[PDB]
């Protein structure tokens, strides 16, 4: 695929975005229902599964490029 | 069937935009999804299921092609 | 039925384009919607609708000219 | 009824092209509209009202003759 | 009534054609609309009362004789 | 009622097409939904009440004639 | 009311009528609607509502004598 | 019932491809459907509930056959 | 029933693809879920329930063919 | 069954992830979930699970490939 | 309230036939309906709530007139 | 206000059919659809209603005598 | 305003049949309306918002005359 | 209730089949899926819940007759 | 009951598909069930379980055709 | 509140309805409800909830009564 | 509370039936299933518990006429 | 506000109402929403809710001339 | 804006009325709504609604005064 | 209580069964298990107690009929 166009602005700007100030923020909501729901049921396992998607957010743009040419 | 004639162009820029900018905005807003509604409940498996989807559509002008001649 | 007369060069140029450029341009509308819709809901069912719609139709001509003689 | 006269040249015209190419053009256009609306909400069934309605075209001569003495 | 006098021949070739070939006509004109209709909104309802419009114009000399004397 | 009059043959041949050609044409149309509808969501209670539906259109011309005298 | 006089008659034949071969007709038809609006989804309510509704049209000669005198 | 008449054919049509190519193309459509929706909740009554369905259509025409005359 | 038709390349599409490269792709979906879905609960059962859901698969047409004449 | 087609590729990505990149990363994430429930409770048989698993994900594509033909 | 007058007939008709043939006919149905519900789960309470059905069903005409003078 | 005048008699007849005939009609009919809605989903809370709005019918009168001086 | 005048009986027959003879009537309609279509769908609060017109209707001379000297 | 009438022959048929063919059919439905859902976790309570079943199917047209005179 | 009809071979192929390869194959997967479960828990009282649940299979077909006449 | 005006008889019924055979007859269902579903659960628990349910409706005139003036 | 009324029927046939055959057919139905879940874990409590639920419905008419007056 | 004017009587009354009799005729259909939906699961927090309501109602005159002068 | 001129006194009404005779029935009618669809569904919500509604409603002179000078 | 009524066939099957083919079948049940689960831990016990739950079971027709009259 090619990265340029009509729409080669919103994707950059969706790509820079993913691993940016939005992507940080959803990265903190998740450590803040983590942190929230364990105040009941104490479960550190969730605390892995949020960093494992924190690492596919991190990865989310190769992932786009490799599949979509 | 032939790609050529007056539709020509519009057939040529959808397939080029389907692995283009406008087919990446789409996945990276499947991968915004997965990492939001992940906040709450987290489900790996929906990146699975995303990844799958820009599976096809990476294939989805080979698709079209063999099954339209 | 017969192909010719005053209409055929019309359906000729109908059954062309069945299979042609605006048959694939409708069949990546069909793609681009099934990668849209899946943002929010992935459902790669509606994957396999599409290619059963487009397997309709490359057969439309062979089913139209099979049922009208 | 009896099939000449004055107009039994348009009736024979029109019983003829209503399985020959104007037949098969609306035919066509029936598969194209199945196709287009299909592409927001995949439903095949409209491809079998649309078989139905040529079943019925293919049989519209037999169906006027019989009735119409 | 009387079927004969200065209008009898008028009559007679109206009552002939009613379900001759210019009824016919009418009918394959229905088939056609019902056909044509059918393209954006599929429906097979209009096909039967067509065919009821049909069985009325078999019937209709029947009728006018009857209420007619 | 009087089954006779000008309107004797319609309503003769309503009633044979009630349970005739027409009737099983609709029939095989209620089976054809049934099937297609249970693709995505098997319900055989469908079946049921188009086997109901055919046991009225049995005895439609009985009801009928009871009714209207 | 008085039912001779000029209008006698077809006041007779449209009271006869009403019960006779076109009110038969017209049930029928209410018959064939309700089996073909159920191939899609099937409703035997409506058949109950053509049953009040034939039993309103075998009774419409006693309603309309009782009302106008 | 009479299978013969102006609709005979396409009762004929419908009844051969309820247990036809198209009956066959809808039961393949019920597998297709049970082996998608099992990958997530493996259900294999889903098959019974289609084996049943599909010995309903192998008898469907019977049915019709036996409740309208 | 009769594999041949206006419907048969579609029924022989379908009927190949059972057991062709969507079936495949079906069932490699599965694995995956089964694989994916036991790394909180490891659960072999539902592996046990893949391998017959794939049976049935491979049987699918033999058993649509046996039921549809 | 055959592996080529307009769905080859996906097939053959989807084969080759069972045992590459995707399926590794499953592994991996077994291990971690056999791990992190051992802190409280230290239960090895569930590692002797896990290798089962990844077992039969090794011979996934061998089990796909034999079923369907 | 009084029971005579024009709609007396009708009425009268609709007293007898909600304990008669068609609340019979309803009532197996409510039966049919329970006995299908109950193959995938067994529920006898619906059995009790359309025995209660049709005890209000059988006082039906009781509770109508004594509320309507 | 007063019951007496032009329209004294068309105020006599509908405050009598309110609870009169066709009251009961509307009453049984109601009946009718809770008996038949509670087919597949029994709810004897319509009942319920039912009765309340046959207790309103009972007493429209009085109502509307009593806001209607 | 003034009651009196040309046109004061008018008037005065207006006034006093708001709420005499065919304001009572249209209530009693309005009634029947509630009461009928409460068969299929049971909705109370049509009754409440009758009997708020009614209320209107009651006071509307009081408004006219307010509003209007 | 009387047993007669227009829809005699509908509720003769209704009370035969419920225990006739497709009253046996639910039936074996319900001894199919007692043993298809005891793979998994064997409860032979069900079998005495259907027995029961059966057992109220076969009394069902004694309890309609009781209730509804 | 009455095991003909128009569903007399529906109930025919069910009755032997109860004992026949249907049910050999639930009986198979019983079987299978009950050898996984007894991996980390071995109890072959599920075994014995099982035994009963297909000898209530072999007499489905008795207790059906008892209770429904 | 004031019991008398134009709904003084619908409130009046409504009351002693209450505790009349309305309320006797829901609170012999919940007793039949409470037997019922102690068949597989015994829970005496539900009695004792119905005893204070069936109090609370001895009351609820009162309650309704001094809350509403 | 009154015992007459519209209702009178309905509530003591519900009374009735409370110690009569449903009530009867309830309490075997506890026996019964207190026979079948003391095969694997014999406990007679339940047996008490169940004739203490009989001996409730035996006082249950007893208990709705005390509390609804 | 002002609670004269030309609308100055429909607000009385409705002010009335709200605790006369249609405000008590809507607290009782309350009570017996309450204990009918109480009959299969019984709720008690339902009726302190309905008390709140109640308790509302009474204070609903006070609410509104406090937010509207 | 200047509150005189011709449409003075109309805008004076109209702002008296907001908070007057007509602002307070619509008032009561929003509780008499809250109170009605309570009896199904208790929502106290919609009460807090409604009081919501009723502060817009009393300071709406003051908005419409402040955003039209 | 009273064993006839429309429920009294089942409450004699039910009673005939409790001692009959069913009730033994459960007694045998029982004394299965107690074979069965004394394998390894010998108590005979349990025989005593299925025993009891046996004379219980002969004796629970008795019960039932004096609890409930
Ligand atoms: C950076 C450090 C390494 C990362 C952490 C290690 C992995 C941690 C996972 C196991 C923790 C176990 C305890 C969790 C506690 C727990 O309850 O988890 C809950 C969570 C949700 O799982 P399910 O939906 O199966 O849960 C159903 C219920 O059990 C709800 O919990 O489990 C997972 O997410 C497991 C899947 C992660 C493993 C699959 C990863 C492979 C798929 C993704 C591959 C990439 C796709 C890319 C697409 C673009
Ligand atoms: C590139 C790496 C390999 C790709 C990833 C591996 C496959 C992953 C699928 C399983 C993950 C399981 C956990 C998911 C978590 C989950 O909940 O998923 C939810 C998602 C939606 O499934 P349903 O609509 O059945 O879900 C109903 C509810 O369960 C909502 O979740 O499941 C799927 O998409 C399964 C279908 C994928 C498998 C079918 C693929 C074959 C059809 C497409 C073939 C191509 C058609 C082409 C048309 C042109
Ligand atoms: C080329 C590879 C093989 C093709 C793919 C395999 C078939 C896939 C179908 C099942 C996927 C199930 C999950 C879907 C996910 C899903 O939700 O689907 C939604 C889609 C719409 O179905 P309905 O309108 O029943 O849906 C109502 C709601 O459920 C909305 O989804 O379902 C279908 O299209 C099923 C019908 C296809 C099967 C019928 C085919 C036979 C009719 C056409 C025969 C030809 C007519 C020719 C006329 C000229
Ligand atoms: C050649 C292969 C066999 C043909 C295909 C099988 C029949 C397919 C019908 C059912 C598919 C169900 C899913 C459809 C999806 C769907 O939504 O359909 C929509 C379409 C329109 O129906 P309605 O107007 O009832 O729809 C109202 C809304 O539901 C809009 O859909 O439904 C039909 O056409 C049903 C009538 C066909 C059955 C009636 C046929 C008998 C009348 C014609 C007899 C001949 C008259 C001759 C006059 C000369
Ligand atoms: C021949 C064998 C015996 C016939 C089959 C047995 C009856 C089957 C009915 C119950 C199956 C339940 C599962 C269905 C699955 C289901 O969802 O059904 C859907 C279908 C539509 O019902 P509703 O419109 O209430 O459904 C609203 C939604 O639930 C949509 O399903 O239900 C019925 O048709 C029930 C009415 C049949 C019973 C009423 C019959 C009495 C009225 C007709 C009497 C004759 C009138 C003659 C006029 C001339
Ligand atoms: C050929 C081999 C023998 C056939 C297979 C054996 C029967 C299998 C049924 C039980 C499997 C249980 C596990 C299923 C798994 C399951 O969840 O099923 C789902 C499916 C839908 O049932 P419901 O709509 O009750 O489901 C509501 C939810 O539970 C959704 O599942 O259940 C059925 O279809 C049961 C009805 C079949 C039994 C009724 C048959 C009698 C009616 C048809 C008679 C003919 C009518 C002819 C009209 C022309
Ligand atoms: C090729 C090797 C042999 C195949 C594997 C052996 C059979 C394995 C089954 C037992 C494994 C037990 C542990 C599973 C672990 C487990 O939890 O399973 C879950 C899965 C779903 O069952 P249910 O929906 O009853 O589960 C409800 C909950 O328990 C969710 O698990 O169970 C089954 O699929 C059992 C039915 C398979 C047996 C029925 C087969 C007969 C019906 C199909 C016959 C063909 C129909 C053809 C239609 C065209
Ligand atoms: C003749 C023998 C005696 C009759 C049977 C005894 C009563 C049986 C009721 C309880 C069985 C409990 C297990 C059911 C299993 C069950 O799930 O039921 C479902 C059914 C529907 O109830 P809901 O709509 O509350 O259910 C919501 C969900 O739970 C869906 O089930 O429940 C009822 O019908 C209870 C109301 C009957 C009791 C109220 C009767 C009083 C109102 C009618 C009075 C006459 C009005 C006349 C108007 C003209
Ligand atoms: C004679 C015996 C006593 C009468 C029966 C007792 C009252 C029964 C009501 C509750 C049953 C609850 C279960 C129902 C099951 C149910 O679903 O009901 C449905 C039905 C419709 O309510 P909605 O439109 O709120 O429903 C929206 C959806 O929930 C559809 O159900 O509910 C009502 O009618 C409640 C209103 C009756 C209570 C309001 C009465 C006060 C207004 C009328 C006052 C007179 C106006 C006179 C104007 C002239
Ligand atoms: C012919 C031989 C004698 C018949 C068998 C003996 C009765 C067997 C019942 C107990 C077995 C216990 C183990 C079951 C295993 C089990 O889990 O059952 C599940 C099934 C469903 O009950 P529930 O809906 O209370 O279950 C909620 C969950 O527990 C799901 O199981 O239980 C029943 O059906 C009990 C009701 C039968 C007893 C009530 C009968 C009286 C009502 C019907 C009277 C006739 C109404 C006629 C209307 C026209
Ligand atoms: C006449 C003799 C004395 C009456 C009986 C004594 C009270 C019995 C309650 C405890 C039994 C415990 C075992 C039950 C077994 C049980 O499972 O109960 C289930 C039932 C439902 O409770 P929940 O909805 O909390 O249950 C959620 C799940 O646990 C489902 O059970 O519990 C209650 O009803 C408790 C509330 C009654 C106590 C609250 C009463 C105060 C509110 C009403 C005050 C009047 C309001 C008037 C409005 C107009
Ligand atoms: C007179 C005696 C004292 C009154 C009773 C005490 C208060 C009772 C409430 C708690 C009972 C809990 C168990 C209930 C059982 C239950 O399930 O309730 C269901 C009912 C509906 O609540 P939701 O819509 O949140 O429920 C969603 C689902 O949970 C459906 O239940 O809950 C309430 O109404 C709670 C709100 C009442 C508390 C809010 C009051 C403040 C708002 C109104 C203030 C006045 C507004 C005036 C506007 C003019
Ligand atoms: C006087 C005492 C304090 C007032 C009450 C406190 C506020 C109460 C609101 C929350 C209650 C939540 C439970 C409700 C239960 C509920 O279901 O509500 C339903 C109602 C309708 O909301 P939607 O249309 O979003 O609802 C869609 C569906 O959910 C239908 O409910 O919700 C609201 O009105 C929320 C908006 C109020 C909050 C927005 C206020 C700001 C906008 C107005 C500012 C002034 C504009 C002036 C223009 C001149």
């Amino acid at each position: 695929g090619s990265d340029d166009g009509a729409f080669g602005d919103i994707w950059a700007y969706m790509s820079e975005a993913l691993t940016g100030a939005p992507g940080k923020i959803i990265a903190c909501g998740m450590l803040f229902s983590v942190a929230y729901f364990g105040v009941v049921k104490p479960n550190l396992g969730l605390a892995l599964v949020s960093a494992l998607m924190m690492l596919v957010m991190a990865n989310g743009e190769k992932i786009i490029s490799s599949f979509l040419g």
